[PDB]
């Protein structure tokens, strides 16, 4: 509720520094990483 | 600096309850009144 240009951008950036969806995507990939490491090590071990 | 309807009216009314010009007009008439009283009394006294 204002007429000042640029207030919307600043206030939105302050309210939501990082969106939930991106945080959850990062979390999913990071949590799945160790299994990927184990599988790749297993592949390397054989042949 | 706002988007709220009716904020301009309220804020202007609070800032300037009475305009200067109206106050000065009232002052001028009131200050001139006693001379009018005296002149009318003088007219009444004669004839």
């Amino acid at each position: 509720n204002t007429l000042q240009p640029g207030c919307n951008q600043a206030c939105y950036d302050r309210a939501f520094p990082i969106s939930h969806i991106r945080y959850w995507v990062f979390q999913i990939i990071m949590v799945c990483t160790p299994s990927l490491c184990f599988i790749t090590y297993s592949v390397h071990q054989s042949a």
